[PDB]
């Protein structure tokens, strides 16, 4: 297994480089196994997307349980215990967000995989604290919604990083403004 | 003439690499040695600065084509200015690779942020009824463009991807832009 972490994370750094066009010769190379092997563990570029996109999800999710908390709490304080806890996750592992949001958007997620994604969190039970937009995003756009999400945190991310005297206010700015974008609410005549 | 050619190549240099970019293939790329570059800019601060100013203004040319002045609803006349920054990053991806670069730079004199916001005063002016004070505020107005230009790059490259559905990407991030950055009754 020692060998196959080893490939995950070679591909975690290649596609973080390269997005999914990234090649597994060269994930083999910084393994320091030929590509044979490689393929053996995965059989396919796509099973190998999803492996590592739950992989990685794992990984987050990992960081968290240490802080995690009951459902019956605000939707708000459950989402920006998500948001900061996905922040921090980036920052401390730069490739980690680069290589699952291109992971992310990539049209190569199986529906087992988003299946096994969502039932790494309970708090994926949106209970409409989303809007009627968002809701509609997550049948028909929902790569779309995750893009923009990673963007938003993407950015966030960046600001911290580059002042992080100012990190708090970012991500306080970042979760409101991705906070609206999901909750906030059509206002008619 | 000589210097467009250069700006052209800051852009594409900028659109792949960011300000750290060099000029020697800056130059390299219009067909010139750096010293020819320097001549022109004279300081990399300067470069970035007047070509933040050149590709503003090829944006503001393209918006204003299209804007007819009967609309008066802020998010009406948001979601044109919108649909018109979209088309642009379409037409020209190293224009907005380069522009979102240049933007969350911390390299911008007030000069050159004054003379772009002189460039669409109507939309200056829109910005400031509609936007979240933070994100217009001197301190938070470079991260209120950073996450519109996030949004706006989200949204140019899923209709890229995907033009059969480009208006449904187009209209979708629209909404969520708005909603995160503007103001509430």
């Amino acid at each position: 297994e020692d060998k196959k972490q080893a490939l995950l994370e070679a591909a975690t750094q290649a596609i973080a480089q390269s997005g999914i066009a990234a090649s597994t010769a060269v994930i083999a190379r910084n393994a320091g196994v030929a590509e044979g092997t490689l393929f053996r563990y995965f059989a396919t570029k796509d099973e190998l997307i999803n492996t590592l996109f739950l992989h990685l999800k794992q990984d987050l999710s990992q960081s968290m349980i240490m802080e995690l908390d009951r459902s019956i709490t605000d939707a708000k304080m459950m989402t920006r215990f998500i948001w900061n806890s996905y922040i921090s996750w980036g920052l401390n592992h730069p490739a980690r967000h680069r290589a699952i949001r291109q992971l992310a958007v990539s049209e190569k997620l199986t529906k087992e995989t988003e299946q096994r994604a969502d039932d790494m969190f309970p708090e994926l039970r949106d209970l409409s604290h989303r809007s009627v937009l968002m809701v509609f995003m997550s049948d028909e756009y929902r790569a779309f919604g995750d893009g923009l999400f990673l963007a938003l945190a993407e950015t966030t991310m960046d600001f911290a990083a580059r002042d992080p005297a100012r990190a708090g206010e970012y991500i306080a700015l970042g979760f409101e403004a991705m906070w609206r974008a999901l909750t906030r609410e059509e206002q008619a005549a």
